[PDB]
């Protein structure tokens, strides 16, 4: 029944509906062109109807909104479920208070089941180490005293997705203990978690040179990249106790995004009823980490979530669904592998 302080959900608070947002935010969405494609595509867009959303799966709750409280309380019900004791919130700086009205609601909602949160960090617009360090301020001063505000040992800890958009020079005016407007060794410190992508030759003085606290990998489907490629994870592993680095493997139920990403069909990869996911798990298990990462709870868009998803067609698209298992199998399941994680960790 203990909830996991090192295992992180990535959890995404960007849905809308009708009812409560005036539109079904995140479930219409953009159709993405082909990167390989021509000069002047017009790839279209998913309207968020019932019959077509942005999903190769469909949430059993529906076109959600992530602001509706009924809908908190079942997330954070599901946490529990999964025995996840992290939610790492993806965060846009959007700078409306509506944006902060719901990360107050989703930190409430967390901390009735004991659930804490910690902030993902987007590629917002314009983001840079200096308006990083003044959003990394104002988060810790507006809610680094609520109850569900995540700490490990005392420290806040944020995951930078994306970090190889800033150069390690950049990196080090913020993360080196003499950086030019560095947090270390004030009240604003925080583990600083960096995306792993690529080889060690890139990958090792990336994270040394911009000095991050630790890495993680994101990516759902296996060999996607270097570093979510699980054969990797040991020497990822071994390298970053050597190293006196965080390594945060991260794991996933599969991949699918051709609904978004029509010309992306390389990168699916089949949940094949639970095994996908028991290999994956297992291999972060196996690498001797000291903390895991899931993605993801609901980022619905590339069919990496754990969150129960139900059988359905329309006239616009027949969804995949859990197959031969119910949809909250992924949640119990994810319980199962953090019992497995606890027992040797
Ligand atoms: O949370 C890290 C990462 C996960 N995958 C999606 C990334 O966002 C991008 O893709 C989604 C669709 O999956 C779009 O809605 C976003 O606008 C796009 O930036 C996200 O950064």
């Amino acid at each position: 029944t203990e909830l996991d302080y090192d295992t992180f959900c990535f959890y995404y608070d960007w849905y809308g509906s009708e009812a409560i947002d005036g539109q079904y935010r995140h479930w219409a969405h953009a159709i993405a062109p082909d990167p390989n494609g021509g000069s002047g595509q017009n790839p279209g867009t998913i309207p968020g109807t019932q019959e077509s959303i942005a999903s190769n799966f469909y949430p059993q709750l529906g076109r959600y909104s992530s602001s509706d409280p009924n809908i908190l309380t079942k997330h954070m019900d599901m946490f529990v479920m999964a025995r996840t004791g992290v939610l790492a919130l993806t965060w846009w700086n959007e700078q409306d208070e509506t944006e902060a009205k719901r990360i107050g609601l989703i930190l409430d909602a967390a901390d009735k089941k004991k659930i804490k949160v910690c902030f993902h960090l987007e590629p917002y617009p314009s983001r840079n180490v200096q308006n990083l360090r003044e959003n990394i301020v104002k988060l810790i001063t507006r809610y680094g005293n609520h109850p569900a505000f995540y700490r490990k040992d005392g420290k806040p800890l944020f995951f930078i997705y994306d970090s190889y958009l800033i150069e390690p020079s950049e990196w080090e005016k913020l993360l080196s203990p003499g950086g030019s407007i560095t947090i270390r060794n004030t009240a604003y410190d925080a583990l600083m978690i960096g995306l792993w992508t690529s080889s060690p030759t890139v990958q090792r003085p990336f994270i040394l040179n911009a000095h991050f606290d630790g890495f993680y990998t994101y990516f759902a489907a296996t060999g996607f990249t270097y570093g979510s490629t699980p054969t990797n994870w040991v020497s990822m592993q071994k390298w970053a106790k050597e190293n006196g680095k965080i390594f945060i493997p991260s794991v996933g139920p599969g991949y699918i995004d051709t609904r978004i990403r029509p010309w992306n069909g390389s990168v699916i990869r089949t949940r094949t009823d639970g095994q996908y996911y028991d290999a994956m798990y297992r291999k972060a298990i196996e690498a001797g980490v000291s903390a895991i990462s899931i993605t993801s709870f609901n980022e619905w868009h590339e069919g990496s979530q754990i969150e129960p998803a139900v059988p359905y067609t329309s006239s616009e698209f027949t969804y995949l669904d859990y197959e031969n298992r119910e949809p909250d199998y992924y949640l119990t399941r994810t319980a199962y592998w953090v019992g497995k994680f606890r027992e040797s960790k």
